[PDB]
């Protein structure tokens, strides 16, 4: 009735005709590398006027109007299928994913085009944040063992139930806690644990001692994301990026989205618990993101906190969303914008972190701090104070403006160039 | 649909349960947990049921929005239109004749149903516009105080001079606690202030104690009456719900008068800029007062906190607005943790604009009245405000709170907590 | 239909008649006065009333349904001639304007109320936003020749090309940058081609050498709005207090909207860039407004910054919407409902100031700072921060409540009654 | 507040300032001793902040937060002579005599100042003459 499906399908064809004539990435010519760019522009530029106005039509259909509650890679998946040239097919980014980054086509680009209009859905956004924040099947298979045996050990995180606590270790102890797509499933399960576990009442996140020879025997919170695997081409922008976002980092806020079991449901749909983080040497970028999330944040007196890539790098997550709240306008320019790097002994420390304790008398702390969050009257304030804080709509709003301003970084020249220089 | 029939037998299910079954606290455990299952699946119709029929609901109790009912006429009004859904007059009688351990906690359903209304983008603000207009009282008192300058009440003073409303928060005996005959009190009182042509601007200032530990001296607030709040007379609706849209309120928007001045199409509530002077100290809905102020000053030995970290009830709208004063961190600090903070810290300026000796506090007092008396004032505090806080931000977070705030109401751990002090 | 514009007719012709047989402003007696303004009040009650119910249809009947970009100027012009008597005609506004602001009758306060039903609409509001966010038909006139050359020359700002970098001078030297009209108008002109121009990476703004002798030689920043101009009935509703805010301002935080002709417009209809202040002397009232939306701000040892009219002054702009958000609820009222004034050097410059240089360094600590605001992470992650900390309903709401309020203090008569001391 | 203006304030009972005002010992590098600055400044700012002042021209501005080393009130140029009326009445008394008698006792003795003023004596001198001020000196227009 509107023919934009049409335009875009040709457009669509458009370019996989010319992928498939033209040469292998890097082996083109000005010339061609210009003639297959303005075909995705004009591909791209129509999955958006398209989604425009049938975003919620295209959504209906995938999840039977909202009636079914399906996770991002899922959905992604089913549109790619039901609507051919919307967004890349599966194995159409099994390719993607085997060339580096500075090879890529940059479809992925069509997931962020996707879910922007997804999340600036009133109804439709609504409905995928909440499929986000139900525990994840993986959870859901380990929860028994980890109830019984109070102990898990992930490829990226130690979990284990002690004193009421869920103290999870991010414990990648040869690269810094460096974040990839499953450091997020594992942080995601670790996280769904934590709050279906009725044994669990209050959970900690803290960095394990690393083996690296520059931090032998000394902890260390977070380096932010594996700059090698994102040059590599192994970070995904909905796998990774979105669903970190979406799903645990939600989670430590609104907590994990239950079934009409247990009773009070009526008036707590979802099951929360306050959270306590301890920095030990540094947060930096994804690490210090999470610091922002946190209902009490302790740090060593030689720690330092950071969004060091001000020049060449991606969006730091939703420090731009947050961190005005916490440090205002000038501070978060000067620390997003200009890099600057804030030190646990400054005056300004204090905006980020409650308290900044000596080496020696750190895990003291640490084990006091975690038992003045037990009760109820903590529950019931932190869930007002997380809905002042950020509303739904602030939320939902930011999350679509970044699906696709995070892609386009994803695949910008100038952060492809400086992440192929780490070593 | 029939999720009404559903209901009204719930109700009837557990109406009847609670005439066989035994008194409160000569329960068994397995009685206990009867009539909890019960009143779970009675509330949880009612959620349901107004999800989707709160805006129906409520076009019956006001006319299509063409009539403003206060809250407590409201609640009122929807316990004899729609059995089941809240508690009749009678039902609640019973309820406030017994200490909080042992209700049935029945305002719960008021919660329930206050948060569907306040949920919807029209009757939500129909009714905060409704208890924005003037309280009854006040429109009798108003000509006996524009004639006298003079009021005294129960729990306030008020007093004109000078072109400004001195509001004296004046229970001596009990360091000015909380409590519903307060909260009428100070909502009449602020109507008053903002209807008097003779009233410029506002202040509120605690009174002299008579009690042995701080007589003589002034105290701001030492917040809600914990006794009462223990004895189960702290009413959900009548005292926590009315003073946050009440004259709190009112303290930020004036109230909204009738079409019945010029200007009125520019200006249709009257507000005005309001003086906060704290003596001693500020605890609870004292402090929570504070982050309403246009000016705030404090005597050098005065601290502020929200104490019951533990096992209290939300502080009001402090949850709301703290994060705006202090940033998330303090935030956190003084809500979770219950931290104190004192006028002579650093920090206490996120809260206070002047801290002064005992002896420089009036003068200093006087000063800053003085400096909010023009129409500059009027229009940029008017503006202020409307960035600082949205309508639909107070009225989202109202909505929660009226459930989340029963639920703590009704805590065991609240209980206990309270009657022991 | 609902007979309100048949009301609204009746009461502007009662206005009309009373202005006529009345004697003029400084001639009425207390009656008269009485009168009159009893007049004013049911016609703008009734235009109130109308537009309440009816903005959407005026706004769409003047845009073709929103299908045409009408700036400020024309969309209240085209109202004008549209709905006789619901906004003040090009010469009604005549005689008010050749009146000093004591003896005007107060009709922009018409086009006050019509601004803020038109913003008030979900659909008519951002459409006329969007309106002032696109190029100035004089910015798009001497694009060509400022890419060329790469310097213009205006009446109060100086705009020259240098590494990448657009330097906006204002240069009102006889009076500290005193604003006014034409001041607005070079600002938004010289903010147009600073975006439009593909050389330029990042702007600068700051005050250029005085020539006054009580400043000889020295820089300054600016003295806020020209109080002299406000008094003497020069001071547009319009042209000057809502353009300003809506055009150049909104600019320097979400940029120019553009045709869809440029590749990425599907992701970028705006080409937005980092800006950078340097506060030389003092920022006062209109210009201490200006820092609350730059990337970056420098200032010298010895300035100070405030919004002074705490009594008797119209409201300062955006700075009710934003100073919170830099300061907190105490401080912002400390500064505007007192007039608190913040020296270069205490703690609390550090809200609105990123650097504080002595006079011999300043320079060098500008020029160092235009250099760190390059890449694209910036453009992007700048674009996510205006977004968090400023959404379009926010803005649009109180600029929506502005129009009206800034217009009845326009008209107070303890502002015309300070202004005229000046 | 410069040079000798500025090290008279280290003398005074009570200091106000406007809020503009600035101190200084600007001669850092080709001038005389800054008078007695060299033997009081440490009493008020202790070594680091007194070599930043004396031996690399820091100045200091009323407004920061070290200025509060020097000076006991800045108030607006506004409110300033009011502040100044007011300072002036609360030092009459007898009890305000007897104090800053012992007060000062205990911050100089006499040796401490019999001492420094005789080395200044030769010191400053060998300064009056020294090539690199009269050359500075002959500069200043
Ligand atoms: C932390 C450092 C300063 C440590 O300095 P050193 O003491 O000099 O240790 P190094 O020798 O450099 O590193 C120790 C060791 O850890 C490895 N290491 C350190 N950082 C990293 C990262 N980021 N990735 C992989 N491996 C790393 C490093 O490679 C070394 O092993 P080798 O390479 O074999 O020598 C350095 O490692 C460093 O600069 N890392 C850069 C940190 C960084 O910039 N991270 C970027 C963060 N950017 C984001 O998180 C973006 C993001 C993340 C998200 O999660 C979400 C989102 O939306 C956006
Ligand atoms: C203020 C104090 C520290 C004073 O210590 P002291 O100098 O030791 O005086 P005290 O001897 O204890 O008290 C003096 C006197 O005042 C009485 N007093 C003091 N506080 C109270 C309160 N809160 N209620 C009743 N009576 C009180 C006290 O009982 C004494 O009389 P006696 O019992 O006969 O001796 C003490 O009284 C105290 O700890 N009060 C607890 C204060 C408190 O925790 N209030 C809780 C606030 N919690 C809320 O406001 C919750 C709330 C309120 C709202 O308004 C809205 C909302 O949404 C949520
Ligand atoms: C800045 C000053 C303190 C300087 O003091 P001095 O060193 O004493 O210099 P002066 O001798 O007074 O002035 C130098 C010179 O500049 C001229 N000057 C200075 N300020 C002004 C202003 N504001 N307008 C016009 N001319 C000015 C002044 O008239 C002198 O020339 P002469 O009159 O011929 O002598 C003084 O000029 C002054 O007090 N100006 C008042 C500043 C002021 O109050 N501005 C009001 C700001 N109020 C707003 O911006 C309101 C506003 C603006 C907006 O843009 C938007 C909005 O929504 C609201």
């Amino acid at each position: 009735t509107d023919g934009l499906w049409a335009a875009l399908t040709e457009a669509a064809a458009s370019v996989e005709k010319l992928l498939a004539t033209l040469p292998e990435h890097g082996a083109r010519s000005s010339a061609e590398r210009a003639e297959i760019a303005a075909a995705h522009d004009a591909a791209r530029a129509l999955r958006v006027r398209f989604l425009d106005t049938h975003a919620d039509a295209v959504y209906d259909r995938l999840t039977d109007h909202r009636r079914v509650h399906l996770r991002l890679a899922e959905l992604v998946e089913a549109a790619a299928t039901a609507f051919p040239g919307l967004v890349p097919t599966q194995q159409q980014l099994a390719v993607e994913r085997s060339l580096p980054q500075a090879a890529k086509e940059g479809h992925e680009i069509d997931q962020g085009i996707f879910l922007r209009a997804v999340l600036r859905s009133p109804l439709a956004g609504p409905h995928l944040l909440d499929a986000m924040l139900r525990p994840t099947p993986r959870a859901l298979e380990l929860l028994p063992e980890f109830v019984r045996t109070g102990e898990v050990e992930m490829e990226a995180v130690h979990l284990e139930r002690r004193d009421g606590v869920a103290r999870l270790t991010m414990c990648r102890d040869d690269r810094l806690n460096a974040e990839d797509g499953q450091q997020v499933d594992d942080m995601e399960t670790a996280v769904d644990l934590a709050l279906l576990d009725p044994g669990v009442r209050v959970g900690l996140l803290r960095g394990g001692v690393m083996s690296h020879p520059r931090y032998r025997g000394k902890r260390v919170f977070s380096a932010g994301i594996n700059l090698k695997y994102l040059s590599q081409g192994g970070i995904s922008l909905v796998d990774f990026l979105m669903r970190r976002e979406l799903g645990y980092i939600h989670k430590l806020v609104r907590g994990v989205l239950t079934n009409d079991d247990r009773p009070g449901w009526w008036h707590s749909p979802r099951i929360e618990k306050p959270w306590v983080a301890a920095v030990d040497g540094f947060a930096i970028g994804g690490g210090a993101q999470l610091l922002l999330v946190f209902d009490r944040v302790l740090a060593s007196s030689d720690a330092y906190f950071s969004l060091p890539a001000a020049k060449e790098g991606i969006i730091p997550g939703a420090a731009n969303l947050r961190l005005g709240r916490f440090a205002g306008p000038r501070v978060s320019r000067q620390v997003i914008l200009e890099g600057r790097r804030i030190w646990a002994k400054e005056p300004e420390a204090r905006l980020l972190v409650d308290e900044v304790v000596e080496p020696d008398e750190l895990d003291a702390a640490i084990e006091r701090s975690l038992t003045r969050l037990d009760g109820d009257a903590v529950l019931a304030n932190r869930r007002m104070l997380n809905l002042a804080d950020e509303s739904p709509d602030g939320f939902r709003a930011y999350m679509a403006e970044f699906a696709l301003m995070q892609a386009l970084r994803l695949y910008g020249h100038d952060v492809i160039d400086k992440v192929g220089r780490f070593g």
